[PDB]
């Protein structure tokens, strides 16, 4: 039936792909990516930026903090991983899944920490990308202040319980308006190549200092 | 943007209630769907002599649950959470079951309590003969069974009471829900609420 095809989280996405990693065995040093299409684009214009390290992205795109609560056990703790970089909120801001609540958005990020420390894997946070604007969504005319304010909590959270914090937005952000830079965005949410790079340098060299 | 798939909308009001009133020492939150709605409905005595709160919503699977644990367990600051969770989810009413899924969903949540300082309490999915709802779903009793079974193995290696209504309510060798103890063959009625009352009231005693 339609109802039995109901998968809100969308553990169907990588439910094969981890039963094949899990057939390889422990590997040292996996670092899972968890988040929206942001991560999943990663990893479909630079494969070699995760194959080349050892890194394992579980992006899906259009979720939100939510559905990667749901899918935090499954895509992240299953896969025995080091490290867990997450990167969340582009889309609970951009009403994917209904209003913004920032409360609550900050809560799953929370949780997905205290879970990821329950099963012993490090964690990086990262900065919610810049956007001027959602062109899938054009009511949100406050994305700016909503990225700040949120990345301001996840930076003190991370502050006060020794989790790094990788700041790509300071580096991507552009003008009064708060756009992502022109230079590397076509649709001002998601990068292009020349933007994934400049996510590149700065994460490889915080996952290095902690593994 | 009316989107809420988790439903923390129905608890929001009376959690900004209660977080005002302050912190109280040994308060219990019960987490679950209508069997756990459903008790605070025919005794909300029970409840407020006791000190426990009730958060559950009827339909709900133990996805929702995971969803709704920060804002209507965590931000109470309770002393313990009662959990029963898994007859929607065998019932399939967000999708086909998967006990891996669901048991994970119930380890996430004692994970969050414990990273918190909150003690837990697991309990028994009740029996059922089946669900009327959905009769497409023909192993219900044997799903049922197994599901416990794999809690109370988790309970017992984590030294986790674990209270096991089902043992005191299932019925006939077609493993109802006795028929003292329901109208309508799963949610149960004031006296099956009694019988769960003086299960779950001994184990709190025990561990607050
Ligand atoms: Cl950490
Ligand atoms: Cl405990």
């Amino acid at each position: 039936s339609d109802a039995q095809k109901q998968d809100w989280g969308n553990l169907k996405r990588y439910a094969e792909a981890n039963k094949e990693l899990v057939r390889k065995g422990k590997q040292k040093d996996r670092v899972v990516f968890m988040g929206n299409s942001i991560t999943e684009g990663w990893v479909a214009n630079d494969a070699a930026f995760f194959e080349d390290n050892g890194y394992v992205g579980r992006g899906i795109g259009g979720q939100t903090s939510s559905h990667f609560l749901l899918r935090f056990r499954e895509d992240v703790i299953k896969l025995a991983p080091a490290l867990v970089v997450i990167n969340a909120g582009t889309n609970d801001i951009a009403e994917n899944a209904g209003a913004y609540n920032e409360e609550y958005t900050f809560g799953n990020i929370v949780s997905m920490v205290e879970l990821a420390r329950a099963n012993k894997i490090k964690v990086i946070l990262t900065s919610v990308l810049p956007a001027a604007a959602f062109g899938w969504n054009p009511s949100v005319k406050d994305a700016p202040q909503k990225i700040m304010q949120l990345n301001a909590r996840i930076r003190k959270y991370a502050q006060e319980n020794k989790i790094p914090y990788v700041d790509y937005y300071s580096e991507m952000v552009e003008g009064d308006n708060k756009a992502l830079n022109s230079s590397y965005t076509r649709d001002g949410v998601h990068p292009t190549l020349e933007g994934y790079k400049v996510m590149e340098a700065l994460i490889k060299k915080a996952i290095d200092k902690v593994l």
